[PDB]
């Protein structure tokens, strides 16, 4: 029991665009496991998929390759083939606005998903609460 469960709205029927307002970027899981942001709302890759394990607990699929967002033991952010322990995501509400996602598996070390202002994703130590980096709002595709 790391972290507090405030959970946002909305829910996962339809596939989402994740929006980072910290520099304008739509995460991205390119074919092969790249993890990046890009400002382009055309972009095939940006398309995710999110599905509940448990309540608040989400896995982040790309839906054009099927890769499921994960973080490794190293804190980098990849796309795996399949699910597993890395993939797991806790959804929370932040600010009273936006979307934030810890890894489960690092839950006790406060790593997030986020993305820098060049649209590069930050290394799970590098994130923190209270960042911008951190902050997501899902957009319908």
């Amino acid at each position: 029991h790391h972290h507090h469960f405030n959970l946002p709205p909305g829910n996962y029927k339809k596939p989402k665009l994740l929006y980072c307002s910290n520099g304008g970027h739509f995460l991205r899981i390119l074919p092969d496991g790249t993890v990046d942001g890009t400002r382009d709302r055309s972009d095939q890759h940006i398309q995710l998929q999110l599905s509940a394990e448990s309540v608040g607990e989400v896995y982040i699929k790309s839906t054009e390759t099927g890769q499921y967002l994960a973080m490794d033991t190293d804190g980098l952010l990849y796309g795996s083939q399949t699910p597993n322990e890395e993939c797991l995501w806790l959804e929370r509400l932040e600010e009273n606005h936006y979307n934030t996602y810890i890894s489960k598996k690092h839950a006790e070390k406060n790593w997030f998903v986020g993305l820098k202002k060049n649209g590069s994703c930050k290394r799970g130590p590098r994130t923190h609460y209270g960042q911008k980096a951190i902050l997501f709002l899902p957009l319908p595709v």
